[PDB]
């Protein structure tokens, strides 16, 4: 991969693997997911960054996802080359957003695009911060000044708001746990693997005559490697669900979302 | 990716990202698993297949793997280039061996390499069958006729006998199920899910002060997507062997058996 001309974004080139496409012989929307976070981790190394910053690093500041948003047109078969373009933006003293486009490399067509808000928070304390003024100053020379939203619609499905799930769940895939090839380099489950636990409480049968087209996700708390969780899921309607991950014991909530689906 | 001038083996390079590597910064045995898993099935395509044959579909037959070996010498870090170079070939009516050569693309050294045995079977009566010569004539052009072996020597541990794990394990990891990431695009369990598994009954202490050497895996039955696993480990030994067994977790019918190796950092 490698930065635009103006070294104002990232592009990359993919090749989709056998073991990364599902039944329909197609890339699954982990696989997605997987290659949005190597883009986006690929344009922080290029810009010197290695999470992010120096300054942070010494007050043990890291960056989290808050809300990840994914919209499939169309997923790239197995074989096919898929290219992402990515950008990060600031959104004042809230935190920055990432955003991502995915493209058919043969035709150039828009295949599907990603969102994503992210928090500062102490690694330690888990305590979020709002943005200080000279942790700006050093990533704001690598990100657009001109909002350029990938997701820019007046009123869009990546902005709403998530309703929790009320008991009784419709569907659930109860005593969830992360192995060692859920953790990252640093022990943590990633994002990906939550996706995937949500995706475990839809039943088979919508699996097998529908195609994910919209997935919603808001991050809550992070699950410890050795913590259980719970997946459930309620169609509230094209079908749409409410989703709702929380721990098997307590109940705390970790993860709340929505997908949306259309019949092949 | 590529075949080779002879077109009797296959090369392909990989970058190592992101996602596939472990706490070292290295790539996991899972990701070169993976990894070993797609030049195989490129090597296929690359010659005319989807591995069956046209007599094989005819009759319901596919391959299964019957054994599993790899030996890491050096894990690629995240944004290596490893360069795999594999190759097939006939072991009589027995079945076939598929093995492989894991290079740095940079210097050209052997950082690993992986052998493994396939067996022919009937895709819905699960009955194993040896090769006939009508079956072995097909792929016999794309594979060399004098030995290439990647374990060549004369007593490797690819090629040793592996014993049952017996009752009590010393270490276990109970109730492990595959979710939808698990499975492959036939709707089967990975074959690399039951490396990971194995895996998970090592101790995280082990984990963190020892790297993985050598993993042979016999297996014996495959996972429903509706089957619990239950994986057993016992030290069986400056370097760590275990000794490893997956169950499923009701009746304890035995699903894969296998022997780790590990060396100090
Ligand atoms: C995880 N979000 C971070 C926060 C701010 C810095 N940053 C970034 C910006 C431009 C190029 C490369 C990286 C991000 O993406
Ligand atoms: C399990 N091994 C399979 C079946 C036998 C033939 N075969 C192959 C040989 C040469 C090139 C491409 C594929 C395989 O990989």
């Amino acid at each position: 991969g490698s930065l635009t001309e103006d070294g104002l974004s990232y592009k990359e080139k993919f090749v989709v693997r056998s073991y990364e496409v599902g039944s329909n012989k197609t890339a699954t929307v982990e696989t997605i997911a997987n290659l949005l976070q190597e883009v986006g981790c690929n344009h922080a190394q290029s810009v010197g960054f290695s999470a992010t910053t120096t300054t942070m690093r010494k007050l043990h500041l890291i960056w989290v996802t808050a809300r990840m948003h994914i919209e499939i047109y169309k997923y790239p078969a197995w074989g096919d080359v898929v290219e992402i373009e990515t950008w990060c933006q600031s959104e004042g003293r809230i935190g920055t957003r990432r955003d991502w486009i995915l493209k058919d490399s043969v035709t150039g067509e828009v295949t599907g695009r990603a969102t994503s808000k992210w928090v500062m928070m102490n690694q330690d304390t888990r305590r979020l911060q709002k943005v200080s003024d000279d942790v700006r100053d050093e990533y704001l020379v690598f990100c657009p000044q001109e909002p350029r939203l990938a997701f820019p619609e007046e009123n869009n499905r990546s902005l709403k708001k998530i309703p929790k799930l009320e008991d009784p769940a419709q569907y659930s895939m109860i005593g969830l746990k992360p192995r060692r090839a859920d953790l990252d380099m640093n022990q943590h489950v990633n994002n990906v693997t939550y996706i995937g636990w949500v995706l475990e409480s839809i039943p088979q049968e919508i699996v097998d005559t529908h195609e994910l087209q919209v997935i919603t996700l808001d991050y809550r708390r992070e699950c410890q490697q050795d913590d259980v969780v719970d997946s459930l899921t309620t169609t509230t309607s094209d079908s749409q669900f409410l989703h709702l991950l929380r721990l098997s014991g307590d109940g705390q909530e970790i993860n709340r979302g929505t997908t949306l689906w259309r019949k092949k």
